[PDB]
């Protein structure tokens, strides 16, 4: 979810690879 992802942010839900 801070836009260092694209896929799943992980812990937040979104994308933060």
């Amino acid at each position: 979810l801070t836009n260092r992802g694209y896929w799943l942010d992980g812990p937040w839900g979104a994308w933060w690879f």
